[PDB]
């Protein structure tokens, strides 16, 4: 079960929204622990979905990670992106805040009055995390709480923290990064992931250090691999295997280098 809307196709991936109409509700920073946001949840939907919380890390950042809400809401998920400037900073905050996000959700979601409750599977939790919250994401992916994880171009101290993580991982790396240099961050922290992990490695051709934060010239590729990423473990949806093991990913322009576990789920 869990499996939600229509058979996948790649125009269907790649178009700007999903299926689902979707509303939004604002999150003040004076609630949560978690610095304010904004859960996009889909109109028109039966039953229970998973959550994801998506977090930026990147103090003065010129732009953040927004547009994952909607892309990612409107395939069947509840969805809440995090505000910038909320005084966390360093990947062991940033753990931290994904905690407390994450308790926030929930706690909606056991609430009778919220405009999205019992909409959400607490058992069925991803994070998707950029810069020093894409540390974090890693940091809570080893901590065990959560079921899929995407970095994207992570920024943390070290690797040893995630040598033991078996959460469902995708690190977005951009390949042209200076502030998290892939060699240096994003790189080392997939390998340092066990190869019995569900794992995959995406270098974005060209990319700059904001190259996975989506509205951007790589929407194709993060809305394909990483709706697909989603959907695969957190619905256990056998029908978006075919985005992600299968393709010869790295023929794409786009995508400079690609390493993954493939086959998921045995
Ligand atoms: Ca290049
Ligand atoms: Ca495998």
């Amino acid at each position: 079960g869990f499996q939600r809307g229509p058979d996948p196709t790649v125009s269907f991936l790649e178009a700007s929204s999903g299926p689902y109409s979707v509303r939004t509700d604002n999150v003040s920073s004076l609630v949560g622990g978690f610095g304010g946001g904004t859960v996009h949840y889909p109109t028109g939907t039966t039953g229970t979905m998973a959550a994801v919380v998506v977090i930026p890390g990147f103090v003065s950042a010129e732009s953040s990670i927004e547009w994952w809400g909607p892309k990612l809401a409107s395939y069947g998920f509840v969805v809440m992106t995090i505000d910038t400037n909320s005084g966390f900073d360093q990947p062991p905050s940033r753990a931290t805040q994904i905690n407390n996000a994450l308790d926030y959700l929930l706690e909606e979601n056991d609430s009778s009055s919220s405009p999205y409750s019992g909409m959400i599977d607490p058992n069925r939790l991803g994070v998707i995390g950029w810069s020093m919250g894409g540390g974090g994401t890693l940091r809570v992916a080893a901590e065990g709480r959560i079921q899929a994880a995407i970095p994207l171009a992570p920024w943390d101290t070290s690797s040893l923290r995630f040598r033991n993580i078996e959460t469902p991982t995708l690190i977005f790396a951009c390949e042209s990064d200076v502030i998290a240099p892939v060699g240096s961050h994003a790189d080392p922290f997939y390998e340092a992931i066990p190869d019995s992990t569900d794992k995959a490695f995406f270098e974005l051709n060209n990319g700059s250090h904001y190259c996975g934060n989506g509205g951007n010239s790589y929407n194709n590729e993060l809305g394909r691999l990483g709706v697909s990423w989603m959907k695969l473990h957190l619905d256990q949806d056998q029908r978006y295997n075919q985005f992600l093991c299968g393709p010869d990913h790295e023929d794409e322009y786009r995508i400079s280098e690609y390493r993954g576990t493939c086959p998921y789920l045995e």
